């Protein structure tokens, strides 16, 4: 049973034995992750360096069962013992994402290049969000266009030409600090995708 597991984690906390102690937790998550999350707020002492232990291993178990609202407040729960901490805010930000919070999401990216400019994770996740959502930009205004007068015209090259300096502009420069000092085939096909962009737009 999951209650005697419990126990255990319990007495091996008591004892000074941490390491059996998170052992026996992650053993109770496979069997009833439920039951082993009221556990973590009503039994631990979340002033104790365990508590992290405990909090991280029921972060990692929700994300990997497709509940990012439980991931997100297992992480978040993470971020207030340490709230510059880039890993701590990098983990909350991919569950934003994966439950939609898109904006709230983007917000902690950019903390993130904050406190570190170049910071691998943050770099990653903007390179690919400006790139991806500058390309979709680019497809409608090529589909408004696609008579025709000039003046049309110069309002449709004007749009490829602000949509790249303010979008595109912030995608290259997050992906050129990705291939600063760890070489990527992702990043680099990608800059010479931007780098055709640039020469037809002008
Ligand atoms: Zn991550
Ligand atoms: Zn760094």
């Amino acid at each position: 049973s999951v209650d005697e597991m419990l126990q255990k984690v319990s007495a091996a906390i008591e004892a000074g034995q941490n390491g059996q102690a998170v052992s026996y937790f992650r053993q109770t998550i496979a069997l009833n992750i439920d039951r082993t999350e009221m556990y973590y707020w009503t039994n631990v002492d979340k002033n104790s360096e365990i508590s992290s232990k405990l909090a991280t291993e029921l972060a990692l178990a929700y994300k990997k069962n497709r509940n990012y609202d439980k991931a997100y407040l297992f992480y978040k729960e993470l971020l207030q013992k340490a709230p510059n901490n880039v890993d701590c805010l990098e983990a909350c930000a991919e569950m934003q994402v994966c439950r939609g919070q898109e904006k709230d999401a983007l917000r902690m990216y950019e903390k993130i290049l904050q406190l570190e400019a170049d910071n691998l994770a943050a770099n990653i996740f903007l390179g690919n969000y400006y790139y991806l959502t500058a390309e979709q930009e680019k497809k409608k205004l090529e589909t408004d266009y696609k008579s025709p007068t000039k003046m049309q015209y110069a309002r449709y090259r004007d749009g490829l030409s602000k949509l790249f300096t303010t979008r595109y502009e912030k995608a290259r420069n997050s992906l050129q600090k990705v291939i600063l000092r760890f070489p990527s085939t992702e990043a680099q096909k990608t800059l010479d995708k931007i780098l055709r962009i640039e020469k037809e737009v002008n």
